């Protein structure tokens, strides 16, 4: 109902240092902005993740928005093997690249946003490590995580990856297995608030709160392709003044609807508010959730 | 089929005296050459054994790494006279022939090479036993028999073919028969120790055991489908090599593990590590195991 997860709330940006080329097609993210980044966010029987919280922000969004932090450098170069802070955290990590890509975006364990950069004409390979030569090359990057992020702003650093019956999984290491174990490659649920780690967890209790926020209605200007439009200049209710606006049931029962002197006709958003997580036992709201197919090593002896 | 195993432990000699027209593509065993005398090792529905154990050495590899030494004459000719001793064990012996080939090589009774050989131009008839005027031609031995073999120093010449109601099996004789007896061709394994005849098996106990050799592992880089990589380049614990290597925790159990100052990602080879035969209940280390399809002369009554 109502296929409008399109829309990007808020900001909406999907750029980063080095994809120069697609500068003036991913700022904003619109129904027509053929962001080569945004795109592959889209296609089914990829990301399910990112298609059941549609209505949200993506990695690149929450950097832009000053909620995630930058890498130093955020992009490495996987061409010559001199040396970059970016292969001993992805040689554990086991990811696909399609064809045509020069770079690949993940998230790191400092909490901060990582990538890599390949040198044109060069493109990637099939394990996401080094750089080969070359259909037409894309201008953008691919997430090699299915992560879903928004807005938050909840403290946490002081916390621990607490995974009973397992040493060394993923980045972190509590202790060594040296006799018996049990090593394979699956994917481990992990979750990084403000200014922390990448805390892994065990089980996935997640639970959106549905609420009248500004973030939960997608807006697009109305006209006699639809181009989306500000959501922070609609009234409140009772209120006829400022930018008028006009919506569904749901914008008419939470703003003002002035129909003929409004602009840009808004919408609801399938499925969108507070998202929650439960983490040590207590209820805490997260930043960026998702999964990782990286090693893990479980205790046997 | 299966490029992956084309690589040969140790020097990877597959000819011999007098058939060297391929020694370009046979020396070394490339990809893009057509090595007549490995081909046929790799086809399924022939010799399965052969592919259960890819990475090992076979007949002519251990003759070019002094291991079995070369008969007398080593290339006994098919234009017999009434005579040639090269003719009465091939007699014995039911093999099939795919034509084109113009030699065969198969293991003698005293435990040495003895291979046939045509002249040019002939070609190998459908019972093996004659050379006769001449799709193309093949310029490589047809291996006889399914066998394999390997580097070891285990003394076992005090060991002789032991079984129970066989009279002559093959070429040899155990017991004296003079009553009934069946003559058929049946499949019979065979051992031969570290100076010792060729003797037959009854129950055949094989134990697959990994060892930390070059041989036993393949390296494939991505820089530039993969290609090969060649091992030899990589650096050794305690010295220093022409370029860098690393892999999982079997690689850097025998080299050194470099991680991002690397080009390769080596691997392991499935199907290597030295073999062990059960002879009478303790464990001893042969030297080449095969079967092959000979007369046998049971006991009836």
């Amino acid at each position: 109902e109502d296929p409008h997860l399109r829309n990007r709330p808020g900001k909406g940006h999907n750029y980063i240092d080095g994809m120069t080329q697609e500068d003036a097609t991913c700022k904003p993210v619109t129904y027509a902005g053929a962001c080569s980044s945004f795109d592959v966010l889209l296609e089914k029987g990829k990301f399910p993740l990112f298609q059941s919280y549609a209505h949200h922000r993506t990695l690149l969004e929450a950097v832009h928005d000053t909620i995630i932090a930058k890498a130093d450098p955020p992009s490495c170069d996987l061409q010559s093997a001199h040396g970059n802070p970016c292969m001993k955290e992805k040689l554990v990590m086991k990811t696909h690249c399609p064809n045509d890509y020069q770079s690949a975006h993940y998230l790191n364990n400092d909490g901060k946003m990582a990538s890599v950069k390949c040198p044109p004409k060069y493109e990637l390979t099939e394990d996401c490590n080094f750089c080969r030569q070359m259909a037409s090359l894309k201008k953008g990057s691919y997430p090699l995580q299915d992560l879903f992020c928004q807005s938050s702003e909840d403290d946490g650093s002081k916390l621990k990856t607490k995974m009973k019956g397992v040493c060394e999984v993923g980045v972190q290491a509590l202790k060594k297995c040296d006799g018996q174990l049990s090593t394979a490659h699956e994917v481990v649920p992990f979750a990084v608030f403000k200014n922390s780690k990448k805390v892994y967890l065990d089980k996935l209790d997640l639970k959106t709160e549905e609420n009248l926020l500004p973030d939960s209605f997608v807006c697009f200007e109305h006209k006699g392709e639809l181009k989306s439009f500000d959501i922070s200049q609609c009234p409140k209710i009772g209120g006829h003044g400022s930018k008028k606006c006009t919506g569904d049931a749901a914008f008419c029962s939470a703003y003002e609807c002035t129909a003929q002197y409004a602009n840009a006709y808004c919408s609801h958003a399938n499925g969108s508010g507070i998202v929650q997580i439960q983490v040590s036992g207590v209820w805490k709201k997260p930043l960026c959730v998702g999964y990782e197919r990286v090693v893990v090593k479980r205790e046997l002896s």
